[PDB]
C-alpha cells in the first residue's frame, strides 16, 4: 500500500494544485446550527475554493485558537452528518455501527444538495489530510471507488434477501418450485416498480447459466436503486476534490484506514471478549489464532477487524460493546469442518469467524492473512 501506490496518489494531487494558490476563508457558525450554517456557508463555493485554509468563527463566543477549532468544528460535522434528524444516512441493519445513504431521504427537500455538500466535506478532509470519525457501510466505500458490490456485502443490508441468493446459489433453478426473472422491487423516492435488471428482463427467466449474471446484477440494482440520486449527488461533490481516478488507487479497506485512520487493537480486550462454538479456548488453532493475530503489524490487524467485524471501528467501551445484528456480539470463532484448503470466512453481522481445523500453525497463519485482503 505505503509501497508504492499512496504515495502515487499524493504525488498525482500534488500535480493538479500546481499554480494553486490558496487563501484563508471564513466560515460563520451557530453553536446550535453548526451543520446547516456549515452548509450554508460552503455549499455554494467552488471546488477550487473549497481547498482554501478554513477557520471558523463560533457567533458571539470569545475570540479562539484556530487550530483548536477547526479540529472541534470538524468533530462536530462528523456526527451531526449522521444525525437522524437529517435523515441522510442509516446504520446497516447487521453491521449497526456502520452507515450508507438512507433512501428515505427525500423527506427532507434540500436533501440532494445536502448530499454533494457532504460529499465536498468527506473529500476536503481527506484531500488536507484531516481524519474524520465517519464509518461506513464497505459497500459504500466500494460505491466511491467505483467497484461493484458482490453478493457477500449483502449479509449485513438485507439478511433475507441474502438467504435468498445463497439459496439459489446452491440449488438446481427448477429445485427452488419457482422461476425467477431478470427483474426486482425498488422503492426510490417513497415511490414502488418493477425495475428490469437488463433489456425485457421482466420476461427473461433466471437459469443455471443465467444465475451468476443474475445474482450480479440484483444487487447492482438492489444496493443502489433507490439511491441512485442521492449517490450520485455524494459522488460529484467527492470527485469534484478527488478525481476519481486517483481516488480508484484504493482497495475499500485502504480508503476507510484513510479517512478515518488505522484502528488500535488491544489484543488482550479483544481476547478478554471472544466466544467459542465447537473450538474451545484451548483448541490447538485457537491458541494458533492469537499467536497468528499477535504477529501482525497494526496493518493486517485493522484488515483483519474489517474482515470479520465489517468496520476498522474499535467501540468507545471496548469489544466487550462490540454489536451486531441481534444487538450486542462479542467476537466470535466456530470449527467449520469443511475441507482444509479453504480459506477462513467471515459473517460480519454476527462478528463471526469460520476456522477450518488447520493442520499447522504457519499454514493457518498464511491462510487468515490471504483472507484478510482478496
Ligand atoms: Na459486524
Amino acid at each position: 500500500h505505503s509501497s508504492g501506490r499512496e504515495n502515487l496518489y499524493f504525488q498525482g494531487l500534488e500535480r493538479l494544485d500546481e499554480g494553486l494558490r490558496k487563501e484563508d476563508m471564513a466560515v460563520h457558525v451557530r453553536r446550535d446550527h453548526v451543520f446547516e450554517d456549515s452548509y450554508r456557508e460552503l455549499h455554494r463555493k467552488s471546488p477550487e475554493e473549497m481547498k482554501n485554509r478554513l477557520y471558523i468563527v463560533f457567533e458571539g463566543e470569545e475570540g479562539q485558537d484556530a487550530g483548536g477549532l477547526l479540529r472541534e468544528w470538524y468533530m462536530i460535522i462528523s456526527r451531526e452528518m449522521f444525525n437522524p434528524m437529517y435523515a441522510l444516512f442509516r446504520t446497516s441493519p447487521g453491521d449497526r455501527v456502520t452507515y450508507t445513504i438512507n433512501p428515505s431521504s427525500h423527506c427532507n427537500p434540500n436533501h440532494l444538495s445536502y448530499f454533494k455538500f457532504v460529499g465536498r466535506i468527506v473529500a476536503k478532509a481527506v484531500y488536507d489530510n484531516r481524519l474524520l470519525e465517519c464509518y461506513f457501510t464497505r459497500s459504500f466505500y466500494k460505491h466511491i471507488l467505483g467497484k461493484s458490490v458482490r453478493y457477500t456485502d449483502m449479509e449485513s443490508e438485507d439478511y433475507h434477501f441474502y438467504q435468498g441468493l445463497v439459496y439459489l446459489l446452491e440449488n438446481d433453478v427448477s429445485t427452488l418450485g419457482y422461476d425467477l426473472t431478470f427483474s426486482t422491487e425498488v422503492q426510490e423516492f417513497g415511490v414502488c416498480e418493477v425495475r428490469d435488471l437488463k433489456p425485457n428482463g421482466a420476461n427473461i427467466l433466471v437459469t443455471e447459466e443465467n444465475k451468476k449474471e443474475y445474482v450480479h446484477l440484483v444487487c447492482q440494482m438492489r444496493m443502489t436503486g433507490a439511491i441512485r440520486k442521492q449517490l450520485a449527488a455524494f459522488l460529484e461533490g467527492f470527485y469534484e476534490i478527488i478525481p476519481k481516478r486517483l481516488i480508484s488507487i484504493f482497495t475499500e479497506q485502504e480508503l476507510e484506514l484513510l479517512i478515518s485512520g488505522l484502528p488500535t487493537i488491544d489484543i488482550d480486550d479483544l481476547k478478554s471478549n471472544t466466544e467459542y462454538h465447537k473450538y474451545q479456548s484451548n483448541s490447538i488453532q485457537i491458541q494458533w489464532f492469537w499467536r497468528a493475530l499477535r504477529s501482525f503489524d497494526q496493518a493486517d490487524r485493522a484488515k483483519f477487524l474489517q474482515f470479520v467485524t465489517g468496520t476498522s471501528k474499535v467501540p468507545l467501551q471496548g469489544f466487550a460493546a462490540l454489536e451486531g445484528m441481534n444487538g450486542i456480539q462479542k467476537f466470535q470463532i466456530h470449527r467449520d469442518d469443511r475441507s482444509t484448503d479453504r480459506l477462513p470466512s467471515a459473517h460480519t453481522c454476527f462478528n463471526q469467524l469460520d476456522l477450518p481445523a488447520y493442520e499447522s500453525f504457519e499454514k493457518l497463519r498464511h491462510m487468515l492473512l490471504l483472507a484478510i485482503q482478496e
